[PDB]
């Protein structure tokens, strides 16, 4: 396989459908990322994350920068071979979670991770797919503080772009994501887009969206931001999200996804239907011997009762998080292909209005 | 299959191998029982459980009888269909719990449990192996206060053999086994002994030894009480234990064996070794890339390293306290191979000396 090949195969409307090959293996577009916290997608196995139909998993650097370090990963061998997944991994550059779990300056943010230090930790990780280095803009905010974040950003991954480059085994195995910033504001948005296309990356990101805007803002966003970026790259936006969200996206023309939400609200007992979401814990559920989803191909679906899952999750049993956490990403991923499915056959509209009347209803 | 049939194969001074033929499944004897403490064996699908190479689990009833309760679990089908084991289940009484975790009279004991009531949880569990209810002596006990306990739970064990008869379909597919008492003292283990035989069960337990007596006492114990059971029946050490334990108590004439040692301690970070047992969280194993065992077959040792389980374990990851139990899990297991095949080619001796010297170097 190539390094980095971005192939589309269907198109409707600004929705699109297709494969990234990268040498660790393909990933289907739309694509969704189970998100590794700290060198494991919690509570699963990789072969368990594998076969609820993930191509590629996200792993956050954070953590993993403080304890074990990046360098110790390193000399154990990388993230594949340390946590045992041996597909892509994309990595966020540690920026966003050093925020919000601190001094900022031009040369990067002291807690000192420079766009520099970011891009040799995704490297000394293995990093597959690798983030540029940025802030996260905070929402809401002004046109003057969104610009001058904005800028910097570009300025950061000018930097990011020749970090990356200089390291010959990393530009010739691993790929370069570039984030696009500007908070609500199109001008700005499309200042980054330009910006980041003059540098040139293998694909770009949407960021600065999942920040508590509200679905209307962000896709509002959306419409005008995903067709500034350069058509025949990925788009990826970060951070997002719950089922509908991810469907309007695609609608927009997102092509890559990632949250923590089939994960972390899965251990807290909430269970994703086709339906709409479901908390587990209710007493309702505690003689409902149904599955989870009652089409849901997982196999969690296939052996264990909504009340043998109420039951774990109100014991506290570890059990309850894995077989929640199992089916709330089978249940993402069963999403996913349902959305390229219907992109490659031209009836992604009606899907989504499927899914929309029944998922509310 | 039949209801219950013990058959011995090979005999090696009082150690014994073989197999008990059951409805559900066939165990293998010496055997092992992982406890479920309620109804789940913690951090473990049942399918991996199967998968370490145990034949039958141990479910406590105490905290079901509580939560969600046996009529309720009876009404979802039963313990087997509920978790997703189908294999045999041994139940405990549920009374050893509910003093430790009150008011005893002769009728049983409030907190009512008595022994017509255990033998019904145990029979709306739909429990394959149904334990007598009766009293764990605390050690030490004074020889006054080890009769008068003893001797109730030869009435209670009475009891408990007529209302496990009186059940048409309990009798017809569980066995029942006895449990003798009678703290350390040989003329109580004989009168307790007698007692049981007269009544008549379908295996017999020593009770009252997984108490902190240390294991010269307990082994002292088990020199006279053994040989007091019936000779053709499975001998059950309640409660035990570590591996050294378990190879002298085969070495005695037992033939079954539970403890939470292998899962409990293997979430708290013991992780067991044929070079004697290791606490994966000590700095040593920071880098350490061997897997937990040098020649452990369990998926654990061909995926992962000591490094990386040493990560999870001090970080808390639920994917530690799992990997960590399917690992000790298996190696319980394994030592049990070990030892039915030893008995089987007459070599036990041998084995128990060799693992001995290797365990406590
Ligand atoms: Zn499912
Ligand atoms: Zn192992």
């Amino acid at each position: 396989r190539p390094r980095f090949s971005f192939s589309i195969a269907a198109r409707e409307g600004k929705a699109r459908t297709g494969t990234i090959e990268m040498k660790r293996g393909v990933i289907r577009t739309p694509a969704f990322m189970p998100v590794g916290t700290a060198a494991t997608v919690k509570a699963l196995k990789p072969e368990t994350v594998r076969a609820t139909g993930a191509d590629i998993i996200l792993g956050n650097t954070y953590h993993l920068m403080l304890r074990p370090g990046a360098e110790r990963i390193a000399k154990l061998g990388g993230l594949h071979s340390f946590m045992g997944w041996d597909r892509p991994i994309l990595t966020d550059s540690g920026g966003y979670q050093v925020m919000s779990l601190t001094k900022q300056s031009e040369e990067g943010v002291t807690f000192m991770l420079s766009p520099e230090r970011s891009i040799e930790i995704q490297h000394l990780l293995g990093s597959d797919i690798v983030m540029a280095f940025d802030e996260c803009t905070p929402y809401p905010a002004t046109p003057s503080r969104a610009a001058s974040s904005m800028e910097r950003s570009m300025r950061w991954a000018k930097r990011s772009r020749d970090a990356f480059d200089s390291r010959k085994e990393q530009a010739e195995n691993a790929a370069l994501f570039g984030i696009q910033q500007g908070s609500v504001f199109e001008n700005l948005r499309q200042q980054s887009a330009d910006a980041l296309a003059e540098i040139g990356f293998d694909g770009y990101a949407v960021g600065g969206l999942a920040v508590g805007e509200g679905q209307d803002e962000m896709f509002r966003v959306l419409d005008f931001s995903v067709p500034m970026l350069p058509d025949d790259k990925p788009h990826y936006l970060m951070g997002v999200g719950k089922p509908d969200d991810i469907v309007g996206a695609v609608e927009r023309g997102i092509d890559m996804f990632d949250c923590v939400l089939p994960t972390r609200s899965g251990r807290n007992g909430q269970a994703f239907t086709w339906d709409g979401p479901i908390n587990i814990r209710n007493a309702r559920f505690s003689e409902d011997l149904k599955p989870l989803d009652s089409e849901c191909h997982c196999a969690v679906c296939q052996k264990w009762s909504r009340a043998y899952i109420h039951f774990l999750i109100r014991a506290g049993e570890i059990l309850g998080a894995m077989l929640m956490t199992e089916h709330n990403i089978a249940f993402y991923q069963q999403l996913m292909q349902k959305i390229r499915d219907s992109i490659s056959e031209g009836r992604f509209s009606q899907f989504a209005q499927d899914f929309r009347a029944r998922y509310f209803a």
